[PDB]
C-alpha cells in the first residue's frame, strides 16, 4: 500500500489527503528520538526505540511546552502562531508529505520552524508541505525541537543540561532523514535545509557545527542568520540564566546537580511562568535561553570560524523582509499600537532606542540616534516610528545576514540573495508594520494557491516563483531554470554582491543590501563599544 | 579744505579719489600706534604720540611682516592675496575712505581683513573700501595689526609677551575710531565692525572680550567664528610653540627672558623661516600663532562665556561660502591639483580625513570616514573629493559658526544668517574648487561694479544687493528696507533658523543650515573623544 512505509525504525502507517484538488500522501507525526520527560528533561535527547507493529502516522503530534502569546486574544494575526495542539514535554516527532504516486528518489527539503528559540510549532498551518510537495513534487519534511529552557537550559560542565540540547534534536531528525527518507522515495543526498528566525538560525548553525555537515546538500535562510545579536549566548550567561531562573522557583542553589533536580522536579508551566525574568536588561527582540557557544557543537566561536573558513562549503540561498522590526516594537516598544498609525514622539524615539541597543552605553546609544534621525525633521512622528523599526530590523537581521553572507560567500560554491519587500493584501495587521517578520513563509508553502484564502492573482502568481525558487535551487543549487526564457536571478558575489527583490513586480537586481547602515552596525558599533 | 582733517592726535592731509567717474576722499595711513620695533616687539601696542604738522596720508602704508605665499608665482588667484608694499615691522596703520561732500555724522564700518592670523593687509585691491564708501554712503575704515609670531607669541606670565596682541592692535585701532571718526564725517556711536576668515573670528572675538564691547554697535562675522578650532589655543600650547619656535633659531631656553631676549634679536625673516615647524601634528587648516585663551582678553574659556551669555548683546548678521574646504586641500591634501579634476582615490581621502582632523584618535577618524563616505559608491573619485571638501569646510568653518550663531541667538538682539552659493564667473581657480573661501569679498566691496573686472550683469546686481545689505544693517541693524517692495530676509530665530542664500537668484529661505553634519560636529565628535 502506499500508505504504509517500512523504515529502519518500524513500520508507518500514513493517511492521503487533499489538496488543489488532487491528493497526496500524509506520514504525520513519526517519532524520532525518545520522550524527552522524566530525568530526561535538559538531556540530550536518545534515539527512538524500534517498534514492533504498524505506527499510526495520520494524525499531528504534540506541540512542544512553550510559552503562549496572549497579547491579542482572538486575533487571528498572532494566534496563528500559536500552539494548535496539546502541549507536551514528549514532542519529538517529525511529518513527512510525500507526492503521489511516490517518487522513486526525489528531492528533499526538511523544514525548521521558527519562533525566538522559545516557541514554535511544526503543526501551525502556514507550515503545511502538502501545498508545497504537491506544487513542486518534492518531499517535504517538518521536524520539530525543544524551545525555552526545555531545550536550551545551559550549565556548561554537566551532562545532565549540557545545552544546545534543542540544536541536537533537529540534528536527530535530521539524521532519520538521512537514515530513512529513501524509502519515503526521497533521495538522502539531496536534502536542503530551510528555516525562518530562528530556524534561519538554526540553519546557519549546522553549516557551521561540524557534527551537522554531513547530513544535508544545500541550505536556505530565511530572516535570521548564527551570528545574530539574540541567537546565541556565552556558557557564563548561560550558567548565570540558569542559576537565576532557579532561583525564581526557590531553588537550592549549592550546585549543579542540587539546581538541576529542583528544576526537574517542576511542572512544565511552572519554568515557563518565569523564564522571561532572567534577561540581564530591560531589552526589545531578545530570548531568555537560546544557544550557548560551548566548544562543542561550536569548535570555537561564531566569528572565528566564519573567518577560517571553517564551515561546510556548499550553496545557499537567503534574504530578508523590508521591516523585519516592526513586530517587537508593537509588542515591547512605548508609543506603538495595534490599532494606531503608533507615530512615535522624540522621548519615546529615544525610550526605543534604549531598549533595542540594551548592551550600549550611553555614547552607543547616541551613536545610532545620531545615524538614525533626520535633524531637519526631527519631530516627525512618522520618520521617529519609521526609524525605530529600521534600528531593529537592521540590528536584529539584516546587518548581522548581510555580514554572514559576506563571510560566507568567500568560500562558498554560491550565493543568492533576496529582499522580500510586498505586504500581502489580506494580512490583518496595521499598516505601519509594513512587510512583517515571517509574513513571506506563507507565499514559500504557496497559501496563495487556495482560493478561499483571499490572495489577489498577482500574490498567486508570486507565490509559484517563489516556491519554484526554492525546489529548483534544491534540487540544483541554482533557484534559475536551465534554458529558460525568465528573469535571471544574478548570484551574489564578493564583488558585485548583487541581489533582487522578491514582489509582484518585474523582477530588479540591485546591490549592497543597506550597506550604509550594515557598516555602521557591523564595523563601527561593534569597535566603538570596545573602545568605550 | 575737505581733505584736511584735525584729528585728536594732529591734522591729516587725504588726497582726492576717482570711483565709478565720480570722486571720494581718501586717507590712507594713518598712524594709531607707536611703531611696535626693537624692544617693542612681541610687546603690548602703545597709543601714538601726537604730532605737530600735517601727516601726509595720500598713500598706502606698508604690511605687517609676514608669510608669503610663493606657491603659484605669477598666479592671479593666489598673489592677490600676498602683500603689495614693503613689509616693515612699523606696520600699525589705518585707511579712512570718506564721502564727497564730507558727512556730518554717517555710519561707520570697520574691516578687519583676515588670513589665518598670520597673513593680511590692508592695502589689497579687493579691500578698496572706495567702491562701497561712494555707493553706499558710509564712511569706510579698514585697520591692521600684527600677524604671525610679531603678533600671537604667547609666553603666559611675562609682560614681554602676553599674547593676543595682534587683538590689542584692532583693539586700538577701534578706540581711534572711536575717538576720531567724528572729525571724518563718522558718527562714533554707530560703528559696524566686519570681518572674514581670522577676521570674523577677531569680530567674534571683541564680542566676547569685556576691554572691546564698548568700542562698537553691530557685527558682521564671515566665513569666521572665535570658537573655531585653528582660532585659539591654551596658554599652556601657546608657551609649547613660543619655546619650540626658539628650539629652530638656537636660542637659550633656560627662562621666558632669556628667550624672548633671543627672539627680539632675530630679524623678522628669520622667525618666518620656521614659523611652520611648531605644529603639533601634521595638518591643515591650522596656523602656528594664534589667540591664546589667556584669562585677560579672554575672562573664561570661550564655551562657557558663549553658555553664560557672557558677552556684547546687539546685532550681528552672517554667513558662510558654499565651499570653504577646497583651498586648504589644494595645498595641502594629496591628490589635489591646481590643474587637475583632482579625483580622490580611498587612499588619499583617508590620508585627508587624517589631515582634516589632526586631534582625533583612530576611533574618531572612522567616525568622521564613515559619516563622510556614500558606500554604495565608495570608489567614486569625484565623491571622496566633495566629501573631503565638506569635511574641512563642516569642521573649521560652517559647524563651528552654527555653534556661535545658535548659542548667540538666545541673547542677541537680532541675528541675520546667510550662505553664499554663487562661483563668480571670471574665477581663475578650478571648477573643482567651487565657491571658494573668501570670494564673497569682491562682491561686498562691490567690485563687480567697475566694467574692467569682467563680471556678468547679474552679478552686478548681485554686489549691489549685498552692498545695501551690509551697509543697510551698518546703520539700522536690519538688512531691509523699512517699506521696501523687494524680498525680506527673514531674522534668524531659536525655534525657525531661517537664513537665505546669496546667490544671482530670487531669495529663497532656508532652515538648518546643514544640521546632520553640524550635531555631529558639535555634539557627537566631541563627546566621542572625550569618553575615548
Amino acid at each position: 500500500s502506499e500508505l504504509l512505509v517500512n523504515t529502519k525504525s518500524g513500520k508507518v502507517m500514513g493517511t492521503r489527503v487533499p489538496v488543489l484538488s488532487s491528493h497526496i500522501s500524509a506520514f504525520l507525526g513519526i517519532p524520532f528520538a525518545e520522550p524527552p520527560v522524566g530525568n530526561m528533561r535538559f538531556r540530550r535527547p536518545e534515539p527512538k526505540k524500534p517498534w514492533s507493529g504498524v505506527w499510526n502516522a495520520s494524525t499531528y503530534p504534540n506541540n512542544c511546552q512553550q510559552y503562549v502569546d496572549e497579547q491579542f486574544p482572538g486575533f487571528s494575526g498572532s494566534e496563528m502562531w500559536n500552539p494548535n495542539r496539546e502541549m507536551s514535554e514528549d514532542c519529538l516527532y517529525l511529518n513527512i508529505w510525500v507526492p503521489s504516486p511516490r517518487p522513486k528518489s526525489t528531492t528533499v527539503m526538511v523544514w525548521i520552524y521558527g519562533g525566538g528559540f522559545y516557541s514554535g510549532s511544526s503543526t501551525l498551518d502556514v507550515y503545511n508541505g502538502k501545498y508545497l510537495a504537491y506544487t513542486e513534487e518534492v518531499v517535504l519534511v517538518s521536524l520539530s525541537y525543544r524551545v525555552g529552557a526545555f531545550g536550551f537550559l545551559a550549565l556548561h560542565g554537566s551532562q545532565e543540561a549540557p545545552g544546545n540540547v534543542g540544536l541536537l534534536d533537529q540534528r536527530m531528525a535530521l539524521q532519520w532523514v538521512h537514515d530513512n527518507i529513501q524509502f519515503f522515495g526521497g533521495d538522502p543526498k539531496t536534502v536542503t535545509i530551510f528555516g525562518e528566525s530562528a530556524g534561519g538560525a538554526s540553519v546557519g548553525m549546522h553549516i557551521l557545527s561540524p557534527g551537522s555537515r554531513d547530513l544535508f546538500r544545500r541550505a536556505i535562510l530565511q530572516s535570521g542568520s548564527p551570528n545574530c545579536p539574540w541567537a546565541s549566548v556565552s556558557v557564563a550567561e548561560g550558567r548565570r540564566r540558569a542559576v537565576e531562573l532557579g532561583r525564581n522557583l526557590n531553588c537550592n542553589l549549592n550546585s549543579d546537580e542540587e539546581l538541576i533536580h529542583c528544576l526537574r522536579e517542576k511542572k512544565p508551566q511552572e519554568l515557563i511562568d518565569v523564564e522571561w525574568n532572567v534577561l540581564p536588561f530591560d531589552s526589545i527582540f531578545r530570548f531568555s535561553f537560546v544557544p550557548v557557544i560551548d566548544g562543542e557543537f561550536f569548535p570555537t566561536s561564531l566569528e572565528s570560524m566564519l573567518n577560517s573558513g571553517n564551515f561546510k562549503k556548499t550553496q545557499i540561498l537567503l534574504g530578508v523582509n523590508k521591516d523585519e522590526g516592526s513586530f517587537f516594537l508593537l509588542y515591547g516598544a512605548p508609543g506603538f499600537s495595534k490599532d494606531s498609525e503608533s507615530k512615535i514622539s522624540r522621548e519615546d524615539f529615544m525610550s526605543g532606542v534604549k531598549l533595542s541597543v540594551p548592551h550600549a552605553n550611553d555614547l552607543g546609544l547616541d551613536a545610532v540616534t545620531l545615524q538614525y534621525t533626520d535633524w531637519m525633521d526631527d519631530n516627525n512622528g512618522i520618520k521617529n516610528r519609521d526609524g525605530l523599526d529600521d534600528i531593529v530590523g537592521d540590528h536584529n537581521v539584516i546587518c548581522p545576514l548581510m555580514h554572514f553572507v559576506n563571510k560566507y560567500t568567500k568560500f562558498g560554491n554560491g550565493t543568492y540573495l533576496y529582499f522580500f519587500n510586498h505586504r500581502a493584501s489580506n494580512l490583518v495587521w496595521p499598516e505601519w508594520m509594513g512587510v512583517i517578520h515571517g509574513y513571506e513563509i506563507e507565499f514559500v508553502f504557496g497559501l496563495p494557491l487556495v482560493k478561499e484564502l483571499n490572495y489577489t492573482a498577482e500574490e498567486e502568481a508570486l507565490s509559484r516563483r517563489i516556491m519554484h525558487y526554492w525546489a529548483t535551487f534544491a534540487k540544483t543549487g541554482n533557484p534559475n531554470e536551465p534554458h529558460s526564457q525568465e528573469s535571471k536571478w544574478p548570484l551574489f558575489t564578493t564583488k558585485e554582491q548583487k541581489f533582487i527583490d522578491l514582489n509582484t513586480e518585474p523582477m530588479k537586481v540591485h546591490q549592497r543590501l543597506r550597506v550604509q547602515m550594515c557598516v555602521f552596525w557591523n564595523q563601527f558599533l561593534p569597535k566603538l563599544l570596545n573602545a568605550t
